């Protein structure tokens, strides 16, 4: 006469093939920041955590599990084996190779490719219809890798791209103008990293172009040196790592926001990393960050931003560089 | 004129006194997990971080700031100087001594005393009307310590106590019964730790006493061994720490929940650590966890839970140990 | 081409199929209150409204649409035709007959049945796998009716039952005690309306039985007349209606809560109207409120509250009243 | 020993002012839509309702209170007496007179003046440091009227103005583009209603300007007739009132949104009605919607939009019009 049976009359066996499942792969600082941000935004009804560090994984699962009372996400699960990711709508990849000391860039990427050779086909094995959000760096290359390896079409392979950079850019713009980042508008596009392009033309508060008001905006002869806002944006992770060891919170919140649009089919515009063969004269299979319309089918549409000859040329060289690295990769 | 000034006409520069300020002291895993939990429950319009480790501190402030666009808490600040804590409604203390192994428990607590000797007066100096929430372990003792130093009335010196213990209990009650923990009710009370008391009489679902349904509940002769549920509660922070190195997420979510009741004046009942001289035949100046009505002035009232003789003894022995340590502390 | 085509490049013209769609039938005060509350708890990616009064339905739909910028439900539709309700996960029925002075209680029910005879098969035509949440009054009878007409299994046909009854009961308990209704616990069960049963035995705060503490709780020799609290609960709708005309807000919030559990698979326990044939010595196909576990499959399990024979007699009496009314109803 | 004696040990009370109190005046559809939206965005620890029908008031207070368990706002109060409003941080005024069939524009705003002479003094009496948010129409004038009667600094007297007009604009712009309104940007400014101004130059998505991409946009010759997006915004309340009797939900959300900025000090930029004597030729004490920075002190700063001479003219004509009415008023 077990106590559960005395208390509760069961009415229904049925399995629970879950309806709004998100999986996070990799439980480091970035991964778990993505996890807590997702849980606290009530975006998913089952969350799956996957890593190879078995004891650390289990710790992070239990710790979240213990906060269940303060959450609205009834099922939290974890494991090294990818069957715990089955039927995910969205799979967020934070996993990668850790940096070796004298290691060439290619080699770092190659070793990420070797890891993705194992992860990605396990992810598609269990969630054939999911969306892949790649966070792992270098993100515009690793999004190409997940694309190639998965074979998913381009709308369901998304890189976190410059989504965060644009966030930092707005924060900083805000703190100059004394106005909330929500009301300060501006776009960092192209390659996530040192070569990202701050589109000055597009910066506005309430539709009032900063570029028109201050024509020297973004340039050398700019006496307010607004390019330092960009320099800050690019330097930002470095300085944060220099200070606290890693970064986590910002990238967590940023990925949670991309998930919001996807999981709730919002059709919001985010600058994320997407295939752009065809656009800006770029002829290579290369992912770059461009404002995209995000929804239940991933990237459904993208926004053709008017770019200058100068800004177009930046994007083209980012692609040249990326391809140069991408064509020395080994997938077999 | 500047760009700022061609774009924005200022009507009044005028001083901000902040209106719902929360300060968090100590930016290790526990402290930051409280800070992210609070940012995401929009409980505060200003969040101040304080620690002595300046690199870590600036790093965390910058990282949170960088996700501002995704938050509705417009000012985040930090510093080693408690002037940044000014006019806080609530001050959460996670700071403490690093354990030294060898160390007697007494000496460990005395070093915490000496830290609080510096911290607590600075806090009250800058936010004389705040509520203090102590999270630092050993929490039932350190809440007494903060009270004796602050000279605040007991209603505004609150230990996080068995709030999380009780959430763990309910999560576990939950996975056994197949019901969300929000709907599983049971209270861990008394000393936060080994000696905590699981009040079986109070364990219910939909107001059905489990103890009346299965009288063996919480006894050696219990066939379903529900006593193991309490054992898992007692040992979770050990099991999680052993597995992932620290604990953070559950405590953060837990402490944000206390902060919600305080900041929004809800007068909900949480089991937190407070002065119980008088209750359950306790004669000494001891804090322990009892269900308390939390609101804008902190603890307004406490619930007189009926305990068995056995439970009342467990609790009294608890206060006797707590007093055995406290009577050996050095304040002046 | 056009502006849209110049701005936005399209990767993908899109299947549709909304993933978390909710339909509200009837756009009176109760329906719109349910709708606004659902929209503000970010529970659905598509909201569909259905009434017979065309101008009203379109005006409300437009009004909601114009707040789209402050919400997160990208698609809001309406129509006379149930084709706007396709692929709903939850269809919430508020529709019913307007009372006519001097009409018997039976003819009122029948007229409601003639409506359901049109509505229910349309709801299943287009959402064969939805859950039905009936709100229309009399709720326990009209739940049975929807159950019969739909042919759905019983787990997927739910009446709002004594859900709000117990909210009001908790609110009142709260005023008396000085404590948020969240921390006061009490269940009103059975037939929604004059014969509902306040289960004194289960009333607690912090898991302390008010009944044990105050043995006369709920009797006529009760010095504190706690019996009045239930009478307040039973009579509140009348009293609000008398003051403002209808009730709307509290019912809407109570419906949004039940959707939250269903749409998010929470498995929280709510006192809702379900089929209790086989309990409390009841052999008739009858629906009454009893505490139920709500999830993505609707009512998966239910709680067996222990009732005193007085309490058990009221449920049995209601089961006879209801059936003697139901056996007279006309459908097939 | 009561039950309460047996169950609750009580501690020495300390006193309690409410910390984030919002008052809403007038509990027709618009008042209550504002009330439920504020309740559901956890913006206050206390909500006060005030009107003149005691029955409707007590009913809406009870019906709300009954859903307390599902909310995080622990005190809801109502009454004809303005002391239920004491210590409000923000007072939202939806009260006013319905224009009657045979009634001029001058007598309407004069009746509203007289009603405001009763309400506003009472509001400042019990809550002298509040921000007033005027929602009542004709709003750009009544905002001016609240200002005059309260004697508040211009920063604490805010009119809802084109905050909803802009949101409707963005919804409609959204429908055409297949993009959510959050990501669609366009601003409606000036006198609320038929004479509002849609700033076509500022319309964008991800910072790509629509007017540069499609120079006819908003002119008549425009083959896609984008001008009708604004015309729709102008005739939306009319079209909805026609269809359901009134407008409530949209305005309610719009107002909560302004309330979120004020109550949480966000310094977000909302097109709201403010005293813009000094800009655009305007040399009169007139309130029109400009984009404004809203925080805890109300309107701290404002954005100087670059306007066409034609857009400038519409504002200036509005300002004349309004002063032409305000000068006949008597306080
Ligand atoms: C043959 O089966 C197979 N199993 C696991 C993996 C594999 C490897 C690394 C992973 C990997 N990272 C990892 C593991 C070990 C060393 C290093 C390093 O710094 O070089 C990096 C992760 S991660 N980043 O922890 O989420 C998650 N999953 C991983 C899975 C694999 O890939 C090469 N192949
Ligand atoms: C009166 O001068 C004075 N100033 C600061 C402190 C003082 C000491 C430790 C603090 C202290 N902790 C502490 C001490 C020693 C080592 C470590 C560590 O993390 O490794 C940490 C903290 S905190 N928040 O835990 O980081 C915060 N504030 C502190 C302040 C003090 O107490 C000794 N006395
Ligand atoms: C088979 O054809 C058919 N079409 C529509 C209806 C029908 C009737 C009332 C509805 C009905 N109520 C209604 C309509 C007209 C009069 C009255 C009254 O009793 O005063 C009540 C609703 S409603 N407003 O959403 O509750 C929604 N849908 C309804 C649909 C129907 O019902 C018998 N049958
Ligand atoms: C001098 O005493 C005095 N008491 C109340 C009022 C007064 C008037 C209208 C109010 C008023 N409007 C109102 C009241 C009665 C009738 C009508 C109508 O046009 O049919 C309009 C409201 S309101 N709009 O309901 O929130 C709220 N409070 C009001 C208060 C007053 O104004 C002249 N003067």
């Amino acid at each position: 006469a077990t106590l559960k049976d005395q208390l509760i009359y069961n009415l229904l066996k049925e399995e629970q093939t879950p309806q709004n499942k998100i999986t996070v792969v990799g439980v480091g600082a970035v991964g778990m920041a993505c996890a807590i941000s997702i849980l606290m935004k009530d975006l998913a009804d089952e969350l799956a955590l996957v890593d190879v560090i078995e004891d650390k994984l289990k710790g992070e699962m239990m710790d979240l599990q213990h906060g269940s009372l303060f959450l609205r996400t009834p099922k939290i699960v974890s494991g090294k084996d990818y069957n715990v990711t089955a039927n995910s709508k969205l799979v967020i990849i934070t996993a990668g190779a850790r940096q070796q000391e004298g290691e060439s860039r290619l080699n770092l990427v190659q070793r990420n490719v070797n890891i993705f050779k194992f992860i990605i086909p396990n992810v598609v094995k269990y969630s054939p219809n999911c969306k892949l959000l790649i966070v792992s760096n270098p993100v515009d290359i690793l999004t190409y890798v997940a694309w190639k390896i998965s074979g998913f079409p381009k709308n369901r392979v998304i890189g976190s791209g410059c989504n965060l950079d644009s966030a930092r850019f707005r924060y900083l713009m805000g703190e100059r103008l004394g106005v909330h980042p929500l009301s300060c508008h501006g776009w960092v596009l192209g390659e996530h990293g040192d070569s990202s392009v701050p589109v000055w033309s597009g910066m506005n508060v309430a539709g009032v172009s900063l570029k028109t008001l201050h024509p020297d905006l973004g340039t050398d002869k700019d006496k307010e040196q607004w390019k330092e806002v960009h320099k800050q944006v690019v330097e930002s992770a470095y300085e944060v790592i220099k200070l606290k060891g890693y970064t986590s919170w910002a990238i967590g919140l940023s990925v949670a926001d991309l998930a919001e649009s996807i999981m709730k089919n919002l059709r919001r515009v985010h600058p994320v990393s997407t295939m752009i063969k065809g656009l800006y004269g770029i002829k290579d299979d290369v992912f770059l960050s461009v404002p995209c319309i995000l929804g239940q089918n991933g990237i459904s549409d993208l926004v053709k931003v008017t770019l200058t000859s100068e800004e177009e040329a930046r994007l083209k060289k980012s692609a040249d560089t990326l391809w140069g690295i991408q064509k020395e990769l080994q997938f077999h």
